[PDB]
């Protein structure tokens, strides 16, 4: 019956200070913990500011989708940095399981689609980035060159962990490194990404109607791809 004034705003105010770990959000000069009581502690002012904000902006109750800067750092302390390691290979791995690579064999139309919007991404990644992959059609199988695998871990394992937390729904949600790779390094932004990452289902809905679930799910995905890169930028 008390959950929701345990959710209050019993704070009058909110500010902001660097200890050696990092900053810290003060609330009525107390630093902010993540929800298991971890400290709080951010890489840059322009992060702890726009948290402050959030905090800040707090009504009657604490709303978790107005903290989407809080709920991405709670995540980059609790769960990537102390699991960098195994979460760099993780996100590494989507280079030998990318969506720009899996095109369809059929209809024609699709296949030339594909080609338009996903090969200027895979040339992208063959010369920024060293890491030509491999495309196929249909099921029809084709492994990656060890080399270039290698060579997108390198690239992944070399993010800060807040860095690596804003990637991973860059990547996971499209279920593309290379297109996750593409937002973070500043090729394209999230909402290119986002539409680059339809392609199939867009070629779809143009020719038998739009399901306007699937549209409510790409459009709660878009968000979630420009909350993850602000917080990308907000961490350099």
């Amino acid at each position: 019956h008390m959950s929701e004034w345990k959710a209050r705003r019993f704070w009058a105010s909110v500010g902001i200070h660097k200890e050696e770990g990092g900053w810290a959000v003060l609330l009525d000069e107390r630093p902010l913990r993540t929800p298991g009581k971890q400290p709080l502690r951010l890489p840059t002012e322009a992060l702890a500011l726009a948290i402050a904000e959030e905090w800040q902006a707090v009504q009657e109750v604490i709303d978790p989708n107005a903290m989407p800067l809080t709920r991405s750092a709670n995540s980059a302390i609790e769960k990537v940095a102390p699991q960098f390691d195994a979460v760099a290979a993780m996100l590494g791995d989507y280079g030998g399981t990318d969506l720009l690579s899996y095109r369809a064999d059929a209809p024609e139309a699709l296949v030339r689609a594909q080609a338009e919007g996903w090969d200027p991404l895979i040339d992208w990644a063959a010369t920024e980035l060293r890491a030509p992959l491999r495309i196929t059609h249909g099921v029809i199988p084709v492994p990656q060159d060890p080399v270039v695998l290698l060579k997108l871990r390198a690239e992944v394992a070399s993010l800060d962990p807040f860095g690596l937390t804003a990637l991973h729904d860059l990547v996971t949600l499209p279920g593309s490194l290379i297109l996750g790779l593409a937002v973070i390094r500043g090729r394209i932004d999230a909402p290119t990404a986002h539409a680059l990452s339809r392609i199939d289902e867009e070629f779809q809905a143009e020719r038998w109607g739009r399901d306007e679930e699937a549209e409510a799910q790409a459009a709660s995905r878009l968000a979630a791809m420009r909350d993850s890169e602000r917080f990308w930028h907000l961490t350099r």
